């Protein structure tokens, strides 16, 4: 028989890479089940170290093929030779692949026999703990979670109840039973798998929200398409400010809310006071509000400058003040982009090399929703929208819309900005709120309360997306409880499965 560990590692690579087809650009949702079926079936009847090796290679295919878009960021930021960046991409993919090896290795140790307890009970619970660590250890990088591939799929109804991680759970469960049915040539796990998969379908029709048409507003989002910063001089700041203002001016009397993307204003907040105070007056005059990203350096009590990635509000119902509490400061910073890991390497800084000291500061985990024109917006900047629990914790029942401002000009023309967009849609469906995503170039859109794309403008263009958005009010089960029910389910599955293994 050709079942040999060399073959299994080769197939793990292909079934892992197959998982990339499930996500935003390709959107083949059944690829998630086939992907997880390979991981489930290939680890059958293996030593714990052989299984861990197969789990690693599955993760290497998935993350190698689907996360490789980070290269362009490493290339332009890191300042490294070409093959060094390639090595660093292989490094990152390997790091994430560890958690998949850990999953397979632990699963094979406690549940070596190929049984429905292994695939249906132990696997989903362990996968939950595994995938939790991947997105937690260090800052965490929970990219490529197959739950997001169901945003338009049959399992979308599960999301507003138990959240996206419940779709991760059920998919690992259903894929496990199918791998068992195939390997053991037994139709019974197939029937259960189909039933477990089909039952959540009617839930996609439940509306846990209700719209508020009397609050319908016309919202505008300016896609500035301002290029990467090659030279910062007052000539580029004046060009940027002109582009954004000139696009906002004709909308001042019509659109109740105007949004500019992440770090849209390319100068410090303290250096723009005349501009902003004058812009706040013009908006209040015509009865409009502006929400724009800006980089804000702020003197601490210690008299040291703390630089924030901010969101500031202007206009009607949001009078601009540098001391205003109506602002959002980014919390979760990109590990190598916005801060430096291991700041304690300051010893080689002064003697020998020129080491980066440049690092952003973090805002609070919980922040009140931005108010503009009497509209409540719970903001998340860029990467932060992929963090399900953080967005839910900040979410308030009076929130009218979810707000994301991002700058994806890096990773442009790649799968990355789409995978990012796909996870932003998940937030709207989970919380039953419209989501307003204004970016610099990549994927400016409006997403309804069920995750449907309401309006969208093409990438890499200089445009304004103006459309009517009506807010929603009610509370979903996930918005109340969060992922506590899933962790309760995961505990009961792990309790049973470990108790069964220990007997
Ligand atoms: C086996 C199918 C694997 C396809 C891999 C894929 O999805 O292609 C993504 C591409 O590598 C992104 O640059
Ligand atoms: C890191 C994992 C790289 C894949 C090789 C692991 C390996 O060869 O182990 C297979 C098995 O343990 C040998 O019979
Ligand atoms: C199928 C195996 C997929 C594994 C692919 C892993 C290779 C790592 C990689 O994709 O790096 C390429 C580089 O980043 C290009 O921009
Ligand atoms: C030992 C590893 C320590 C890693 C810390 C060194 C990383 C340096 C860094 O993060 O800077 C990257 C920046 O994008 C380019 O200037
Ligand atoms: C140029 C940078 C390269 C950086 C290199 C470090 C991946 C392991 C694997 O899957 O290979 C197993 C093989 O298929 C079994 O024959
Ligand atoms: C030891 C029983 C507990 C199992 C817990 C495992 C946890 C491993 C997690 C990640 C490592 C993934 C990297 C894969 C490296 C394994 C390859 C290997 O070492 O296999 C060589 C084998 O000894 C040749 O016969
Ligand atoms: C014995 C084996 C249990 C080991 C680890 C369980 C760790 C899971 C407990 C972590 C609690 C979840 C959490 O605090 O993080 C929330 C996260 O953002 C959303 O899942
Ligand atoms: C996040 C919400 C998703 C959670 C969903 C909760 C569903 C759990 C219910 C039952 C477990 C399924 C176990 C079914 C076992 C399959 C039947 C089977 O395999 O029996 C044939 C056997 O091979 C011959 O001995
Ligand atoms: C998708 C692949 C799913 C594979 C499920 C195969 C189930 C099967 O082979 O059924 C056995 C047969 O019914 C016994 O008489
Ligand atoms: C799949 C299991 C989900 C079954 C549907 C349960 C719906 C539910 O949780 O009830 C909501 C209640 O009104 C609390 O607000
Ligand atoms: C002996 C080897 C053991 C191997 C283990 C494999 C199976 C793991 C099973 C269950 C993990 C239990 C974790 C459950 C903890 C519940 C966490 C919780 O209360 O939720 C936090 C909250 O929801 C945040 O927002």
């Amino acid at each position: 028989l050709i079942e040999r560990q060399r073959i299994r590692l080769l197939l793990a690579l292909l079934f892992g890479a197959c998982g990339t087809l499930a996500f935003s650009p390709y959107d083949v949702w059944p690829a998630a089940i086939i992907s997880l079926m390979g991981l489930q079936a290939l680890t059958f009847n293996r030593r714990p170290l052989q299984s861990a090796a197969i789990g690693f290679c599955w993760g290497f295919g998935l993350f190698g093929s689907g996360i490789n878009w980070v290269y362009v960021s490493i290339a332009t930021f890191g300042g490294m030779p070409g093959p060094v960046n390639i090595f660093l991409v292989v490094l990152l993919a390997a790091y994430l692949s560890l958690y998949t090896g850990l999953f397979a290795g632990v699963l094979s140790r406690l549940w070596p026999k190929t049984t429905w307890l292994r695939v249906a009970i132990a696997a989903p619970a362990l996968w939950q703990v595994t995938e939790f660590l991947r997105g937690w250890v260090l800052t965490g990088f929970p990219w490529l979670q197959f739950g997001y591939s169901q945003i338009d799929g049959p399992l979308k109804g599960l999301a507003p109840i138990m959240g996206v991680e419940a779709i991760n759970f059920l998919l690992m469960m259903v894929s496990g039973l199918l791998a068992l049915a195939l390997v053991k040539r037994n139709w019974r796990p197939l029937v259960v798998a189909v039933v477990l998969f089909a039952l959540p379908f009617p839930l996609r029709y439940i509306q846990w929200f209700t719209p508020q048409p009397e609050k319908t507003i016309q919202v505008s989002m300016v896609q500035g398409d301002i290029p990467q910063s090659l030279k910062w001089d007052e000539g580029q700041l004046l060009n940027t400010l002109k582009i954004y203002y000139n696009a906002t001016a004709p909308l001042m009397g019509k659109s109740s809310l105007i949004i500019w993307p992440e770090s849209a204003i390319t100068d410090l907040e303290i250096n723009q006071q005349p501009f902003l105070k004058a812009l706040d007056g013009e908006l209040r005059d015509k009865g409009s509000s502006l929400v724009t990203g800006i980089v804000d350096a702020r003197l601490n009590k210690q008299n040291r400058y703390d630089t924030y990635n901010t969101i500031i509000t202007l206009g009607k119902g949001a009078p601009y003040s540098y001391e205003s509490a109506d602002r959002y400061n980014k919390n979760h910073l990109v590990p190598f982009g916005e801060f430096v890991p291991l700041e304690s390497i300051l010893r080689p800084l002064a003697p020998f090399f020129d080491l980066p000291m440049s690092s952003f500061s973090r805002g609070p985990y919980i922040q009140p929703p931005l108010s503009a024109n009497g509209i409540e917006l719970t903001a998340a900047i860029c990467y932060e929208i992929i963090l399900g629990e953080q967005v839910r914790d900040n979410f308030r029942p009076d929130t009218d819309y979810l707000l994301t401002i991002s700058n994806d000009a890096w990773f442009g023309k790649s799968i990355g900005p789409w995978q990012h967009f796909q996870m932003a849609r998940m937030r709207a469906l989970e919380l039953a709120r419209p989501l307003l995503r204004s970016t610099n170039n990549g994927i400016t859109a409006v997403i309804g309360p069920q995750g449907e794309i309401q309006a969208m403008i093409p990438q890499f263009t200089r445009e304004v997306l103006t459309t009517n958005v009506t807010p929603t009010t009610g509370l979903t089960p996930y918005a109340r409880t969060g992922n506590w029910p899933l962790w309760v389910l995961t505990a009961l599955f792990g309790f049973a499965a470990v108790l069964m293994s220990l007997r």
